[PDB]
């Protein structure tokens, strides 16, 4: 039903393209569960990453003390509610001078592109996911 | 709704338990959270003995790499539902620790950094609307 993970395809991601990405969080194995997505502008693990998207699946809880007026050492953890993730798709629309992303239909950010977009040569999608579906759309 | 920013002098010894409940207010600001702080004294300029905070969002951050080099990180916060569900936050006051619990999950235990006696007043604000605040033991 699935795609392997980590997900390594080469792509071409003009204005106007789209990447679809769905699957389902992994919650089981690490305490800070996340998806990474890596645009690279070649086809090594060399190369330059015109775009990385990392998402935390948890909610960050931090505490911490305050003496003398100056904040001390930091302690963080990820709050994990329902112990099954919900399903996701992350999409990512490629427009003149931004990248689009949108989870669940919803944008959340506009990222300034740093390489022109013709620049991405290959897509990696891995970590704390099952894969279900990736492909280029417009 | 009890007022925001929630002020009380509190007692926290051993064996009581800090329960506030509340919603979440989603619509305001891009990063929600909650802020809860246990202060050393009545001040605002009191030490803090123990702050929890918690972002009711999922962390979204993106980067490029150029030349080997990350470079400046862009972050945002994902927030589905609707809007936030109400949320029970205790914290427990153990003899070495506070042990956290959200909606009745113990999430983390956070030792002592402060004899817990040291604790005089409690904050609660930020992007919630406050329903109840109470110490238990």
């Amino acid at each position: 039903s699935s795609l392997p993970v980590p997900y390594t395809l080469p792509v071409s991601l003009p204005v106007g393209s789209c990447v679809i990405i769905t699957g389902t969080p992994i919650l089981t194995f690490v305490k800070d569960p996340q998806l990474e997505v890596n645009f690279y502008t070649g086809m090594d693990e060399d190369s330059d990453i015109a775009f990385q998207f990392r998402l935390h699946f948890g909610h960050p809880a931090i505490m911490n003390s305050c003496v003398f007026g100056i904040w001390r050492y930091e302690e963080k953890c990820y709050y994990l509610p329902f112990e099954d993730g919900k399903p996701f798709e992350l999409c990512i629309y490629v427009r003149h001078k931004e990248y689009k992303v949108m989870v669940n239909g919803q944008r959340i950010y506009n990222f300034a592109h740093r390489f022109p977009p013709a620049s991405v040569k290959m897509l990696q999608v891995f970590r704390d996911i099952s894969l279900t579906r990736v492909l280029i759309s417009d």
